[PDB]
């Protein structure tokens, strides 16, 4: 009658979707109570935490409509600073330990994977998230972050239709395509960018490129992820789908 | 026997904020009825539309928790693809017309600005949006987009505390520092990046850099926005505060 702003809400647009475009997977590197302490009072956070109990409890720590602080400096498919456009999922797991013999990793329990798969399907359906956008911290921050690490069972997620994975026989077919001929470093950089990685395009194999090759290997060829180009890695860069 | 994944909600994180980090201003380039139409079923959308009536009606077309399709290819402060992390506000305004004497824009009405300022204060308070992140389409897509254009009254927003603006006397302080010496093009590029613009760092004044210099000029020095470096523009790059 009439002061205040008083919006007109009679019209709504058909052309809109979710602010959440990506799901990022992490491990905690620590025990469950400590993990909860860090994720609730320690300047980082995530939307979901998956415990190490059986069945594996799923804790909601941040509402999906809020920005949790899990991705940091990050890029996927040209999208930077992913916190604002992602859901973060943390899994209780020791990560790695450095030993005088070398760096060791700790496996994930079957109960955690059985909690994770239905959680991911639910999130992906509600937000329209495609398999190529369900990724690891290591994919979005190569070299800087190595979670969820070489023991994370990506193939179990792929079996459930949640992440890309070579179809049966494809790795062999692409290896046959290359026919012993290792592509140059620029080609590897081009392929990695196509899959979504931030990578240099200098044609030179420096640490910043090695780290990205290594992140891709840690996910798809975890037997060796030193970032050295080889035929098997080239073949995977061709065989791994982008959908 | 389940209605979805079971969640434990016993705990909540102190480390979270809004997914909305930016507000982007546009004009429609068309009249009220077609603005409403296009922004509700024409393949694009925005959260708010400000009409050209008196007083000006504000329409909410997309809920703030949803992604509207207004920014397109975009970058601010290193954040790309800004739709997911922005609120878009469109203002009914014809934009510009081309004439042999040059491009001519249409002014905004008093009623529109009087509606816009309290809307911006409300959104900024609720989402914690800082003044440096209330920007124009031209800022995030320099060259490609020129809205809200040279007639948009930025200083009025600045007087309301919504956008950065030089303190009185600071432009004069900076003009004096420069002492009649025009910094080189690379210096212009470095300053523009600091302000948040996507800009080359080549030291060369080619179209891509000129378009960015011009976007900055269009906002702070709209008398001339041809993208040519000059002492006034240098002084503004120093005098306009970060944040
Ligand atoms: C979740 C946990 N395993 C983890 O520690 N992740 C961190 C996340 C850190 C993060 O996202 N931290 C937030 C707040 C940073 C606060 C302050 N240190 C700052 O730089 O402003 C952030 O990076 N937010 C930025 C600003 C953003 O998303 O835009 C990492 O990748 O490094
Ligand atoms: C709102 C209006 N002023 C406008 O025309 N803006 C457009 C951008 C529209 C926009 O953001 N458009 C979306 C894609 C919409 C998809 C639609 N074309 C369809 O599939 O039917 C986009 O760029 N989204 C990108 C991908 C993103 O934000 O990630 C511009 O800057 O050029
Ligand atoms: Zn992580
Ligand atoms: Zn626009």
């Amino acid at each position: 009658m009439s002061s205040g702003p008083r919006l007109n809400t009679d019209y709504t647009s058909a052309n809109q979707d979710s602010r959440v475009q990506f799901i990022v997977l992490h491990y905690t590197s620590t025990d469950l109570p400590h993990s909860l302490g860090i994720l609730t009072h320690g300047g980082v956070s995530a939307h979901y935490l998956i415990g190490d109990d059986e069945p594996a409890t799923v804790y909601r720590l941040v509402d999906e409509n809020r920005r949790a602080w899990h991705a940091g400096v990050s890029e996927w498919q040209g999208r930077t600073w992913l916190n604002a456009t992602s859901i973060g999922i943390e899994i209780v797991n020791q990560g790695y330990r450095d030993t005088p013999q070398g760096r060791v990793w700790y496996p994930f329990s079957e109960a955690q994977i059985q909690a994770l798969i239905p959680l991911l399907k639910d999130i992906a359906k509600r937000h329209g998230i495609t398999p190529d956008r369900i990724i690891g911290h290591s994919d979005i921050a190569p070299g800087r972050k190595v979670d969820p690490g070489p023991l994370f069972p990506w193939k179990r997620l792929a079996d459930a239709g949640l992440v890309p994975w070579p179809k049966p026989g494809e790795l062999a077919r692409r290896l046959a395509e290359l026919n012993g001929q290792l592509p140059d470093v620029r080609w590897f950089q081009q392929q990695l960018a196509r899959h979504g990685y931030l990578v240099p395009q200098t044609g030179e194999l420096e640490k910043d490129t090695r780290d990205v090759i290594g992140a891709f290997q840690m996910k798809y060829r975890p037997a060796r992820f030193d970032g050295e180009p080889d035929l098997e890695t080239a073949a995977l860069l061709l065989a791994v789908p982008t959908s």
